[PDB]
């Protein structure tokens, strides 16, 4: 269950982009408030990003096993970049110290299809020589052939034995069946993530009833209208002051509404003789990383355009 706030100046699209997201249909009526829940399935589009620890995903039914997927640990402790081992054989962590009959165990566990656990030095790209407690772990279907490999890497510094062996072993082991539960899971399409959305009123009425909805927020909307450079500018001198004096450390996630009538010849022709522009992606970046926002986003709550990406991101702030 996540909480999602949105806040933002009057008429900005507020309600609109709440509604067109959760029954696809398009109202004005000035929202004192409402409440808004609605399930959402995150299918990566997950618990397997969120796992923290040295691990490898590879494909056996491809050309010499390439790595399919890499986490975030493996990448800081090996110094590689996702792009350039995405798709190729782990054997680039060896190196000339690296024992070749232990090597050998590994690939007879591959061909076999079974589990092997052993210690080998590998090495970074730097060339940053380790010790690598790794643990072998295919990953059957529901016919019960196998369809991945699951690699977890342990990295230290000596070749650990006894009672630190055991323990290392053990943890690398419940750690594999945590990634492969998480596998299994992902290809089910996840779990199903309870959205609560929170929608506000924008008049200034309503600023002394208006943070009595802020407790237990687990990430804030604050939207502006692109084709309204008074809402732009209220962000820095309203929202983000407000948002930051009642939750000072959560996630907020900048959005630019109304994105349809940026390219609109009659709204265009309104600005202008008004002497305004409608605000641009590069201004709506810079106040987004002005205000320290996550990510910033623009969408259009009348042809849904990036409308799912904005309550993606806002699960996605909360989940990682
Ligand atoms: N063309 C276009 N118009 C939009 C869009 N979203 C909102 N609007 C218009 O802008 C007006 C603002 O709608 P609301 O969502 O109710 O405004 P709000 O942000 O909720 O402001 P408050 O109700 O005061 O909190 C609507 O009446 C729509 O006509 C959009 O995506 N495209
Ligand atoms: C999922 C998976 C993860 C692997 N991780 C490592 C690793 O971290 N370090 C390493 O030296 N070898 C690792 N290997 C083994 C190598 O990728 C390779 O299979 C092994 O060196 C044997 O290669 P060869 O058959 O060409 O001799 C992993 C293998 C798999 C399937
Ligand atoms: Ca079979
Ligand atoms: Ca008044
Ligand atoms: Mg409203």
């Amino acid at each position: 269950a996540i909480k999602c706030v949105v806040v933002g100046d009057g008429a900005v699209g507020k309600t609109c982009l709440l509604i067109s997201y959760t029954t696809n249909a398009f109202p004005y009526i000035p929202t004192v408030f409402d409440n808004y829940s609605a399930n959402v399935m995150v299918d990566g589009s997950t618990t397997l990003e969120r796992i923290e620890k040295n691990f490898v995903i590879t494909d056996p039914r491809l050309p010499d096993n390439p790595i399919i997927f890499a986490s975030d640990s493996f990448l800081q402790l090996t110094e590689y970049s996702r792009e350039e081992i995405l798709g190729r054989n782990a054997r680039f962590l060896q190196g000339p110290e690296t024992d070749r009959a232990t090597v050998r165990k590994i690939r007879d566990a591959i061909d076999n299809q079974t589990e092997v656990t052993v210690q080998l030095i590998n090495y970074t790209k730097s060339g940053k020589k380790f010790w690598n407690l790794f643990h072998l772990q295919p990953m059957r279907d529901q016919k019960g052939d196998v369809q991945y490999f699951i690699g977890v890497q342990l990295d230290g510094t000596e070749h650990v034995r006894d009672a630190a062996e055991r323990e290392g072993v053990m943890l690398i082991k419940k750690t594999a069946e945590n990634i492969d539960e998480a596998a299994k899971e992902l290809g089910s399409g996840g779990k199903p993530v309870n959205l609560g959305l929170w929608d506000t009123a924008g008049l200034e009425d309503y600023d002394r009833l208006r943070p009595l909805s802020y407790p237990q927020t687990d990430v804030f909307l604050i939207c502006f209208s692109l084709v309204s450079p008074a809402s732009f500018e209220n962000v820095r001198a309203k929202w983000y002051p407000e948002v930051r004096h009642h939750c000072p450390n959560t996630p907020i996630i900048l959005v630019g509404t109304k994105l349809d009538l940026r390219d609109d010849k009659d709204t265009i022709e309104k600005l202008k003789e008004k002497k305004l522009t409608p605000i641009t992606y590069p201004q709506g970046l810079a106040m987004a990383k002005e205000i320290g926002a996550v990510k910033y986003l623009e969408c259009s709550a009348l042809t849904q355009r990036g409308l799912k990406t904005v309550f993606d991101e806002a699960i996605r702030a909360v989940l990682c």
